[PDB]
Order: structure tokens, then sequence, then C-alpha cells
């Protein structure tokens, strides 16, 4: 109860899935949040249905879009003062091997999941550090920051694009006593209606040989790994990994 | 608040340091806590400390004594009902390289380190497996899990051991469906009283080139991460590292 | 000796340090070469300097040029017949922390160490599957792929990124019977005449809390890993990470 | 060719499979060598079987008898002059999970793979470093160094703790300047008479979900990354773990 008192925080791509759960947790935890979708009509929905104006609201951003950060930014901080917490969660995925790639894939994957998350994390480093926040930078990888997948091959690379970068910004920010730090969190699989909405989906993730607990986790998996994180409980862990994926990394 | 309902944890070497903030966290948190120590005049003292003994009782073992293992079992589910919950967390080091470390050494370090780590490990498998407790057993390993250090070749060895057997009996209480998760935490350096009594220390473990963040940690920073492995906010967690170092092995 | 017979390698950035020596021992071992640089100037010289034109030739490329690929390919089978092997080892640094790296900087060090190793591993699967050559892709990243430094933000970026593509393209290829093999090289630090032009450069890596062996290496420890990984003695290794730096990421 | 030129080595468990080839592929390359195994009757044939008295001999060793390294390493210095390489690849495996492991497994298993190891290496260390011999230490781990099985618990333990005391030791004789060099090597599944003598062992391993590759490896795989170990070709490789799995550890 309480254990983000006083934060702020943003959460891209905090409008379904994972980015909800942690939106949602976040309020319940006492933080104040904006969070973004590329689109306004889901949004607006998302938000009401998290917590009231003065808890969470929307924001219209591609995290692509490099100049619509310092919009994002000073919206939340218009709203709800100084942001204190960056959670770069929005992403898309490609189906495709490497050799299958296209170039227009490549640049537009990378675009959203390795350019988008450097600009949210160099912008929230400028805009948190020195401020005694307890700022805290929490960059959504994957398992597949860890291991390859033969059918995401770009998906692959901005994952662990996003691993390593993410650790050379803890180490800058705590060499400089920023009041930032920065870790990754890396999810397996988790249940969602998009996962629903494709057959056989969960069950191909269900196996074995894929996740040993034979099921797949729920966003609020990734939600309470994120509080901790978000956290003051978690000043001293910075520059680390948080997987959360059923042991699928284990075997 | 109440993040532990209902828990009934064992930690080992739970008298002093990371071990008695986990033991004081737990039972903030509603958890039933049995703490361990070789010794006996610490003990009591210790769990008086932190709470009354409805919450948190006292228990002489030394974690190398493999028939001593069931009677701590056996003693803790007396005093709280079926243990949930196991910190393998007592400790010892010999600094001495490879090179230098004499078969004595060797021996005593790898039967409190590792033989006592398996003994509780395979113990807490067989006690809390199939009972819908959300069992958890968090194993205490540390950055010399990932990192050699020249001056601690047999405590390397143990902290490495232990990272892979957690994933071991991590896969296989999830493919048997055991409702038991396993996972190691890596703290990096913490303050506590046995540091300060060493002269030059922190102050030396604080340098940029071992820790980023310049200074070293303290005993509630190991606590919190434990929190949330012993909850039920990490059941999708198995067989995974959690890292709290202040940057030591991201460089 | 002899241990690339027959074998036909493209090396990117092929006419200085690394990438030359490189090109000196897989011509020693019986290798065609094609070297590369952005330039021209050099490339003719330092091919000379290796061997004769039946040996090892030069072509004029920016690795971050995507259609310079395909040239790149036709010209070295027409020289040498099908290519067999190919070093992505073009690539350039920025000295920024991701705080202070601007979006120039980013894009223009993505494009030759992330873009461009895409299309060379894309173009080289495509192009050496199927056809019994034993091939072989070896991707250069360095240490920066498994540590953060803080100022190399956009480096290590690159680097994560090829790590993981890498285990991608190996899978795919493993998978799928291309005999095309995907491997990482992560060199520590490397003495070259680059390295000589800068004061106090060698001195600063040479210290025993950045390279344990208090010095530096030299471009033939880059060659004979990457002899092994070109040649069929490797031909049960792919999807992994070869480190050969001096104890860098050991502590 | 003549690639361990003038090098003495020691490899344990080197009458068959992989030690077998390992020895071979060193005689090939100009080493002397000595091989063991627990047994006499084996040995020698093995020995002869590979090379004449003045290149390979056998010395009956079990490599958790402490006080038997003394006495091998004094036969290899008489037969060959001091010793420059030594492979510790004498192993054992227990098919157990961690919570079917009895105590008299555990003690056994750990005797060989982490003792024996630590003696090895403890040994090698001291008789060879200051010599300018290139010396190096070849410390056999597997892909159970890096992921866990749920039914090699105790294997698991023993590999994870050789892949970080092989760090430990590494760094003490970099920072030493002992002229000794510490790395892993960490095989997939190999084929090997034992494993035909096991009905459906190699089709298990070569399923997809186990190695990519859709095969198992040969003893000469691991072999032929023992010589660039052992060969001053790798004298900047310190503290590393090199995989040779066909993908296994990758996905
Ligand atoms: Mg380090
Ligand atoms: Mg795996």
């Amino acid at each position: 109860s309480n254990r983000l008192d006083g934060k702020v925080a943003i959460i891209t791509g905090g409008t379904l899935g994972i980015g909800l759960a942690i939106a949602t947790k976040f309020v319940e935890e006492g933080a104040k949040v904006m969070i973004t979708d590329r689109h306004s009509d889901v949004g607006e929905k998302a938000a009401k249905s998290v917590g009231t104006p003065d808890q969470i609201q929307f924001f219209q951003h591609d995290s692509s879009d490099e100049d619509g950060w310092t919009k994002l930014f000073d919206a939340t901080e218009k709203a709800f003062g100084p942001v204190s917490t960056l959670v770069n969660n929005a992403g898309i995925a490609v189906n495709k091997s490497v050799e299958e790639t296209t170039t227009a894939e490549w640049r537009k994957l990378l675009a959203v999941n390795l350019d988008g998350v450097f600009f949210g994390t160099r912008l929230g480093i400028q805009r948190m550090k020195n401020k005694g926040l307890g700022a805290s930078i929490i960059n959504m990888s994957s398992i597949e920051g860890f291991v390859g997948d033969p059918s995401l091959g770009a998906y692959n690379a901005s994952k662990g694009a996003v691993r390593i970068m993410s650790k050379s910004a803890a180490l800058d920010c705590a060499l400089k006593d920023y009041d930032v730090r920065v870790n990754t969190v890396h999810p397996g699989y988790i249940k969602t209606p998009l996962v629903d909405d494709l057959p056989g989906a969960e069950e191909a993730m269900s196996q074995r040989t894929k996740t040993p607990m034979g099921h797949i986790g729920e966003p609020n998996d990734i939600a309470y790994i994120c509080v901790y994180l978000a956290s003051n409980e978690s000043k001293f862990a910075t520059g680390s990994e948080f997987v959360v994926d059923g042991g699928y990394t284990a075997q």
C-alpha cells in the first residue's frame, strides 16, 4: 500500500495488456500516471477504466515520434508535477526471420522498439535527474533480449539493443549521481486479448518446451515487478535485467 | 501491506544483516518466520527485536547439518503451520584465491554455501510441494555468482553452483506442477556491522570501479526483493536471477 | 595450415586493425578474401600488403549502403567463386552517453553498426545457404555487447542488438538446414595505430580495473578466433558468443 | 599444423569420447600428452591408439584423488618436461532431480566434477605459473553450466561452480602476471559410444526443441576448440566460456 507515494509515471503503450496492468497497479500504489498510445479512441476509455483524471490521464503519442516526447513530458508535468518514473513499454513485432525481413519492416520496428526507447530514455534522464525524485526508468525487453527466436529477427535486435543500452544509461546516471536508475524487465509469454485472438497461440506458448510452467502469465505478473522497480524499495538496483518468464530462459 | 498474508518462512542466517532485514520485512508483511543461526546466544535476542513469538521465533541450526534440516522444518510447522517459503541465506566466505585455498577451507565453505543450500532446497521441495501454498524458495547468491573475484575462489564456486542448481530445481518443480518456485537473489555489497568492523572495506567497495553508485547498499535493499519473490506477486517468476548491486555487474 | 581450404570470405572494414589481421590470417590459411572500406585510397594498398589479386582484393563499400551489398557479393563471386564466409567487422563509435547522444549521431552509428550488419547477415544467408559451402557468418561485437560503458550509449545499443539478432539468424539457419552458422566475436581492447594516436588510451585500457591482464590485445588475437569460426572445425558452433578480452568481462 | 609446438598437456578422462579426441588432436598439433582414467585396462590401449610413448602416455588417476594429482604432474614432467596445459575433462553424471538426489550421489558427483576440477586447477596454477610456458587451463563445463536440466540437479551445481570458479582463477592469474589462462568449454550433446549404448538418447538430443541443428556433435568438435585454447593463438582469452552446442542455449 502506497508503495509509489508521490511518484509521477509515464507508461508508453499503457492502454492495453501489460502497460494497462502496470498503470492499474501504479495508480493503486499511489502514483499519478500518464498512459500513451498512437491512437486516441482507446486511450480515454482505458484511463477512465483505471481511475479519475487526478490519478491517470491519456496522451496520444507514437513512441517513435521524437518531438512528441517533449510534449508528453510537458503534459504530464502540467497534470501531475515533475515526472519521476518512465516505463518504456510501447513495442511492435514483425513475424519474420532475419532472412525474410524487409528493410521497411526493419526500420519500422526499430523506430518504435529501439529509437522510441532511446528517445524516452535520453529525455527521461535529462528531465528527471538531480531533483531528489528517486527517479526510475524501466525499459521493457522480453525473453527475446536473452535468446533468439528464428521468426523474430528484428524484434531480437531491438530487445538486445535495449538490454545493453539500458546498462550504459544506468552506469552514467550512477557515476554522475543523477538519482536516476535504469533497469530492464523481461516478460515471457503473457495472456492478453491480442493473444486470445490468435488461434493456437497460447497453447503453443504453454508447451513445456517453451514455458516450463505449462501455462503463460498475465499482465499483473509484469505490473508487480514494475511496482518494485519504480518504488524506492529498489534504490540499489540499477543496470540489471528482471525476468518473469515461467522458466522459459532457465532451460 | 499484508503482501505475505498467511506465508510461513524459514530464513537461514536470519539473525544478522541481510537475513535479519528479510525477517523484519517478512513479519511486517504478515509472514510467520523462523530464523536460524549456528549459535544460540544471538538468535533469541534477534527474534524478540523483530516481533513476538507468534510472529517470529529462533531455531539453532548450522545449515551444513543435514539431519538438523528435518528438525528445523518440524519446529517451524509446529509453531506456525506448514512452511511455504524458504530463504537459504546462511553463508560464509574464505578470503583466498583458488591457488591459495586449502582443502579444509574448500570443504568448510562448500559445506555451508553449497551442501547447505542443496539440503534446504531438496527438503523444501519435498515439504512444500502440492499443498496450494504458493511456495517459494529463494537462494542467496551474490554478484560472485556472475563474476569472479580473484580472492574469493571457493566462494565463487559455491555461488555459481547455487545459481545453476536453482534453475534445475525451478524447472523440475514447474514441469511437475509442484507449486514451488525457485529463484536466486544476487546482492552487491551491503553495509552491515560486520563490514563496519573491517577497516577500509566500505570505502574500497564504494569506489566507482567497484560499485558505480559510489556507495554500498543496506540490508533492506535485499529484504524488499525477497518480499516480492516470497509473495504471490511473483507467481510467474521461476528459474531466474534477481540482482541488486548498485551497478557492479553492469560494467 | 590450410585450415580455410577453398573458403571465400568477405571482410567488411578489412583494411585496418582487426579486419586486416583477419584478412591476413584468412589468406595464410587458404581462403580467398575480399576486404572493404568506405574509402578507395587505403584498400588497394592494404590488399597488396597481404597478398596477390588471386588471394585478396579490395572493394569500396560503406556497410550502411544496402544496394552496395549485392554489388559486393557479386564482385567477390566473380573474383573467387561463391562466397562461403562473411565477417561483418565494419563499425564506428560515438563517444557520448545516452543522455548526450544527438539523434544524428544515433542514426549514423546504427546505420553502420546495426543496419549494416543486418544487411550483410540477411544477404549472406540468402547467398550462402544450401550450397554445401560450410558457410559461416561472423558478426563483430565487442565487450560492449555484454556490459555497458557510460560513454558509449549508441555503441552499446548496436552491440547488444547484433549479439541477439545473430542468435535469431543462427537458429533459423540451423532449423532450416541451411548450412550457415552465425556467431559473434567480442574483442576487449586491442592495440592498433588508431589507439596509438589517442594519448593515454592504451594506458587507461590497460589498468587492472579495466583489463586484468594489465595490457591490451593485438589484431591477431581476433584473427585467430575468426579462423576457427570460419573453418569447418567449428561446424557445431552456432548462436554463440566468443570473447577475447584479457579478462575484462570476467570481473 | 604444429599449433601446440612444445606444449605438454594433461587431459583427465582422456581415454574416451571428448577427452580422447582432445588427446588425438593435441598430439597431431605437436603437444605431448598424458591422459588419465580411474581405470588401467582402457588407458594403455587408448594411448597407443593415438601415438607412441614419446607423444602420449597413460596415468591411472581418479580426479577426485587429491594426492594422486601431485603424482600425475610428477609423472608427466618426468616423461615430457614441465606441464604447460591442463584439460580438466573427467566428469560423471547422476540422472536425478535435486529433489531426488541422495546425499551419497551428491557427494560422489561433486568429488569428481567439482573437487577434482579444483584440485587440478589449484595444482596447475602452482606448477605452471611464472615459467614462460604460455600455460592454459581448460575446464570442461557443458551447456548445463548455463541452463538447468530438471533431471541433472547435482550436475548443474557442479557445472555452474566450475564456470565461475574458473573466472576467479583466471582473474588471479592475470592480475599476478602468472602466464596462466583459465577458460571453460561448454559442449552441447556429443555422439560417443556411450550415447550409442543408450536407446533413444541421440534421437531425443537431436529434436529441434533441444538441438536446433537437428543432430548432435562429435568429439572432434570439442577437440578443435580445445586446441585453440591450449595454443598461444588464444593468449588474450581468459575468464571466458566457449560454447559448442548446435544452438542449444541460443533458444
Ligand atoms: Mg564487470
Ligand atoms: Mg533455452
